[PDB]
């Protein structure tokens, strides 16, 4: 009743809001056997992974909330859809269709909604391409505060780390679920620093979907700073999330280059508390699936207005190899919204930036 991988687990702070878990079934789709137990186990270990990383970065034993209905069992919403599986494929807006339909279900059942974040899980298609040994066919990506992942018969934590085909399949699809969940929890892509790579392995939001459960995987300081401001990590029930717009005035921005150091400073002002500053440094190009290389850094602010100052060591920018690079400054607000300002430089014509 408790798998070995969960015998080592920490007590977590109760949260104000919980991630919804939906097991989403096409009108013609059969559940994968034993999914309540298998998925509860995988989700609780996932909750442990995020909570231990939050703790290791100084936030205490905080993870995303889950609605737990009895020991070791997540209260998973089993949703029978209006249409057959074919109507919600990986391609062509299948994920938007499922997610819009679940909105109707949550309007019709507000008691089942515990936050604005949902992980929708669909059983693998079984056809000439996909099946138990090669799952796929369904949405598998982040979509706003929602994210999509899949289930298949060997999707079972007992295979975690085993040097077998089931174990390798698990790291692929469990790492996959972990990464897409990161997106649903307001995480962008980021790459580990050089020192963090040697200490802790692969950033989950970089290439960690290939490593989770097999070699060391972790959450960066910047990832944890965003989770710190994510609705389902809240231990503060008075705090409302995602309403309105990010309002931050950033002024007196300076970025200067001195020897090996990158100096970043400025001031900020917001009607909300500004929790933190994340900095992303990356090579071009800069699109949303071309930023696995953005090496991130983070600093605690914690005021509605003030100054920020930060020295970044150039030698930590592991993997960057372009003459051209971009520094992004990300201001994270207490209600989970954020704003970004971007700056482009060239290493062979490095120009300090002012104003
Ligand atoms: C990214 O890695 C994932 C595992 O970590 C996974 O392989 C994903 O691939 C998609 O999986 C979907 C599951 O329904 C579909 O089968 C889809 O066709 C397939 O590409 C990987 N993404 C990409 C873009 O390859
Ligand atoms: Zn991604
Ligand atoms: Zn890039």
């Amino acid at each position: 009743t408790v798998p070995d991988a969960l015998k080592d687990r920490i007590a977590l702070k109760k949260t104000a809001r919980q991630l919804n878990i939906v097991y989403f079934l096409g009108s013609d789709t059969e559940p994968v056997p034993d999914y309540e137990r298998r998925l509860s186990e995988l989700l609780l270990y996932l909750q442990q992974f995020y909570g231990k990383e939050m703790q290791r970065h100084g936030y205490g034993a905080r993870s995303f909330g889950l609605d737990i209905k009895s020991p070791g069992r997540v209260n998973i919403i089993e949703y029978k859809a209006k249409n057959p599986a074919a109507h919600y494929p990986y391609e062509n807006g299948g994920g938007w269709k499922a997610a819009q339909e679940l909105d109707e279900f949550f309007k019709a059942h507000p008691d089942r909604k515990k936050s604005q974040h949902t992980l929708i899980i669909m059983p693998t298609w079984n056809d000439e391409k996909n099946g138990p040994d090669n799952p796929g066919g369904v949405p598998f990506y982040g979509m706003g505060r929602n994210c999509f992942a899949l289930d298949y018969p060997a999707f079972d934590i007992k295979h975690l780390g085993q040097k077998t085909r089931e174990g390798r399949l698990l790291t692929k699809w469990y790492g996959g679920m972990a990464h897409e969940l990161g997106h649903g929890l307001n995480l962008p892509h980021n790459h580990q620093t050089a020192s963090d790579g040697k200490k802790y392995g692969t950033a989950l939001m970089g290439s960690g979907n290939y490593t989770f459960g097999t070699s060391p995987t972790f959450l960066t300081p910047a990832s944890c700073a965003l989770l710190d401001a994510c609705e389902v990590f809240s231990v503060t029930p008075s705090q409302q999330f995602y309403e309105g717009k990010p309002e931050v005035e950033v002024g007196d921005v300076a970025i200067s280059f001195k020897g090996d150091q990158i100096l970043v400073s400025g001031n900020y002002k917001s009607p909300q508390t500004v929790k933190a500053l994340n900095v992303y440094i990356q090579d071009p190009p800069y699109a949303v699936n071309q930023d696995y290389d953005a090496v991130s850094f983070s600093r605690r602010l914690g005021k509605k207005s003030g100054k920020f100052s930060m020295k970044i060591d150039k030698k930590e920018l592991e993997g960057l190899n372009n003459n051209e690079f971009r520094i992004s400054l990300m201001f994270i607000l207490a209600n989970g919204l954020h704003m970004q300002k971007h700056f482009t430089f060239h290493w062979d014509a490095l120009q300090d930036y002012r104003d």
